[PDB]
């Protein structure tokens, strides 16, 4: 089994800004990878296609995945509302990490952030489970829309994703 490679194609203000790729590490934490995967293609019947980044910090994270309350307060998994953090082998080590957003032990749904700096203080607390292969320019150029409190000013969604070959 190849590791899993998911795209979102990424919209300013409903303008085309290009397309990140992510490796996700099935072979290291396969459940939260599935989860990852599976609301990428929108197979489940949910996911996040046309959902924002709704608090972008610039020298931190962006961070997206509530496609049900766009706000930082909603998603859900594949799994039901939350499930357990899967293991933390892999550590936040730089720019381009791909980690669960949570609220507490055993909390992950569907919400997540890129890393755009080292964030080592996460380690062992929110699962790491992929990382951006390519498109890092794209998450960079996102990031200069965000501002220190995390507030956007303008919108930036996932105009369309799903699962690369
Ligand atoms: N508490 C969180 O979900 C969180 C999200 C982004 C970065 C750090 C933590």
């Amino acid at each position: 089994m190849v590791n899993p490679t998911v795209f979102f194609d990424i919209a300013v203000d409903g303008e085309p800004l290009g397309r990140v790729s992510f490796e996700l590490f099935a072979d290291k934490v396969p459940k939260t990878a599935e989860n990852f995967r599976a609301l990428s293609t929108g197979e489940k019947g949910f996911g996040y296609k046309g959902s924002c980044f709704h608090r972008i910090i610039p020298g931190f994270m962006c961070q997206g995945g509530d496609f049900t309350r766009h706000n930082g307060t909603g998603g859900k998994s594949i799994y039901g509302e939350k499930f357990e953090d899967e293991n933390f082998i892999l550590k936040h080590t730089g720019p381009g990490i791909l980690s669960m957003a949570n609220a507490g032990p055993n909390t992950n749904g569907s919400q997540f952030f890129i890393c755009t700096a080292k964030t080592e203080w996460l380690d062992g607390k929110h699962v790491v489970f992929g990382k951006v292969k390519e498109g890092m320019n794209i998450v960079e150029a996102m990031e200069r829309f965000g501002s220190r409190n995390g507030k956007t000013s303008k919108k930036i969604t996932i105009a369309d994703c799903g699962q690369l070959e």
